[PDB]
């Protein structure tokens, strides 16, 4: 059973102005997924401080990025605190209104797309290189579920039946025909190396087979 949601128009028009604007320095994407995953390893950590029990459903904080150019796919894994239905359907959204209407504006004033993680708006920066993004999460007081969009002004959420995360979150990158680089092992290592260095966090570049 799928749920089809409407995105705010403030973040249906960021999603457009992602994917309409011409803007050639895309690979910042990639660190401001990381980003995202670094502060949701953060998250939990810091819960598991208090409630070690938190980490029963995994206890390794790690990022994975893992490219297939069979299916034309990147795939960033976090094990972090992972996200809810709620923070799916309502609360993130409602968050990043606020920080789209700023970004929105920075940008009339002179800002560039690469400053969009001082908005908390940085997920939607996959759209620079992806036609459709699937996010995989599961929190430990929620139902994994499968988080979908290809922009257009909708996205849907269903229960996840594949295999099971145990806590985290996966943001599954469906690039588009002309970003295959970002599927290259030596494409990716640059760009972490040069925007995420000192990421808290072990990151595996998986190799393709
Ligand atoms: Br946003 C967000 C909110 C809770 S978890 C999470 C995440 C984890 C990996 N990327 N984003």
């Amino acid at each position: 059973e799928v749920e089809t949601f409407a995105f705010q128009a403030e973040i249906a028009q960021l999603m457009s102005l992602i994917i309409n604007t011409f803007y050639s320095n895309k690979e910042i994407f990639l660190r401001e997924l990381i980003s995202n995953s670094s502060d949701a390893l953060d998250k939990i950590r810091y819960e598991s401080l208090t409630d070690p029990s938190k980490l029963d459903s995994g206890k390794e904080l790690h990022i994975n990025l893992i490219p297939n150019k069979q299916d034309r796919t990147l795939t960033i894994v976090d094990t972090g605190i992972g996200m809810t239905k709620a923070d799916l359907i309502n609360n993130l959204g409602t968050i990043a209104k606020s920080g789209t209407k700023a970004f929105m504006e920075a940008l009339q004033a002179g800002a560039d797309i690469s400053m969009i993680g001082q908005f908390g708006v940085g997920f939607y920066s996959a759209y620079l290189v992806a036609e459709k993004v699937t996010v995989i999460t599961k929190h430990n007081d929620d139902e994994q579920y499968a988080w979908e969009s290809s922009a257009g002004g909708s996205f849907t959420v269903r229960t996840d039946t594949g295999e099971p995360m145990g806590r985290g979150t996966k943001v599954i990158l469906h690039l588009k025909e002309d970003q295959t680089e970002y599927l290259e092992e030596r494409r990716i290592k640059e760009i972490v190396k040069k925007h995420s260095q000192f990421i808290g966090y072990p990151i595996t570049l998986f190799v393709e087979k």
